[PDB]
């Protein structure tokens, strides 16, 4: 409708409203968002997806969130996937990836926490779940997103990579498998000191632009991409912030609870009665989120200044909500 399209105005727009999209959508900000940057991009007619096709794909795609979960839902997907095609648009990453590294990233956002049950790895693999015996308590819930995301692929009706030629599969599928696993919190660490030695040796040609001589480098800014847009949260305007927070809180409040009537022990953050949210925010952006995002913003100077302002305004607001 008309406020649909006033909202859309935003979509390569860091501040682009996805809880005022999921209003004007019926609840389908995910299937809505994608079908939007895909046609903004060109990605339909580049690689001859048909318009039916997709949406019958992102809808059933959606249809795997649950939207019983508080913060993992498709609001978060369709969040993490405009959020990522944002940054696909740094001034400083200006016609470096090819168009399958585009597809690739933007897929791999939106299906990167599809059917998440609402409880973390650590939960899973602490009761002997199904998903954990599966996966051998290694990734758990990355590996499983990215299983459903793939077995929804293989209905004709459904397949958005049919026209690809087998080359392109194979090679679009390594980075997708590549991105999502990347989202796993364990390898944090891992992945922002590889992404600090990358700044280190960061070259920019004349035009200023990032020189990314093949494959290892550029798949590694995309880990490191949409590892910053899944958390993004804390970078947006106060106002979108502090409905996030209330949503992943709402979560792990919820996880502390079933943990609680099993008898396990009680992360000191999911604990209800005592975890100050307020704090617990402070924690998570001054140990991981300002130093990802202080990263990239060295890899792109000086197109994330305005994130990283944003960051530290909303980190200074929730340390006065503390007495
Ligand atoms: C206190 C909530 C902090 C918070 N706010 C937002 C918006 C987010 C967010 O987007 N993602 C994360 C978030 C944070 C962690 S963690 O490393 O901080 N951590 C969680 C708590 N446990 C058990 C005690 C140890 C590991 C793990 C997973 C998370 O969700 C990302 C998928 N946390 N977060
Ligand atoms: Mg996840
Ligand atoms: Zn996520």
């Amino acid at each position: 409708e008309d406020h649909l399209a006033k909202e859309l105005e935003d979509l390569n727009k860091w501040g682009l409203n996805i809880f005022n999209v999921a209003g004007y959508s019926h609840n389908r900000p995910l299937t809505c968002i994608m079908y939007a940057i895909f046609q903004e991009r060109d990605l339909l007619k580049t690689f001859r997806i048909s318009s039916d096709t997709f949406i019958t794909y992102m809808m059933t795609l959606e249809d795997h969130y649950h939207s019983d979960v508080a913060y993992h839902n498709s609001l978060h997907a369709a969040d993490v996937a405009q959020s990522t095609h944002v940054l696909l648009s740094t001034p400083a990453l200006d016609a470096v990836f090819t168009d399958l590294e585009i597809l690739a990233a933007i897929f791999a956002a939106a299906i990167h926490d599809v059917d998440h049950p609402g409880v973390s790895n650590q939960f899973l693999i602490n009761t002997n779940s199904e998903l954990a015996l599966m996966y051998n308590d290694e990734s758990v819930l990355e590996n499983h997103h990215l299983a459903v995301g793939f077995k929804l692929l293989q209905e004709e009706h459904c397949d958005i990579f049919m026209n690809l030629t087998k080359k392109q599969r194979q090679t679009l599928r390594k980075m997708v498998i590549d991105m999502v696993l990347a989202t796993d919190m364990s390898k944090h660490m891992s992945l922002l000191a590889d992404l600090k030695t990358m700044v280190e040796t960061k070259k920019v040609t004349s035009s200023g632009v990032l020189l990314l001589d093949n494959y290892t480098d550029r798949i590694q800014v995309l880990r490191n991409m949409v590892h910053c847009a899944d958390l993004s949260n804390p970078t947006k305007s106060l106002e979108l912030y502090r409905q996030w927070t209330d949503r992943i809180m709402e979560e792990f409040f919820q996880q502390g609870d079933k943990e609680r009537e099993r008898g396990m022990e009680i992360s000191p953050m999911c604990d209800k009665h005592t975890a100050s949210v307020e704090k617990s925010q402070v924690g998570f952006i001054d140990y991981i989120v300002h130093p990802l995002w202080e990263t990239w913003a060295d890899l792109v100077q000086p197109d994330a200044q305005d994130i990283l302002d944003t960051l530290e305004d909303n980190r200074n607001w929730y340390q006065s909500m503390i007495p």
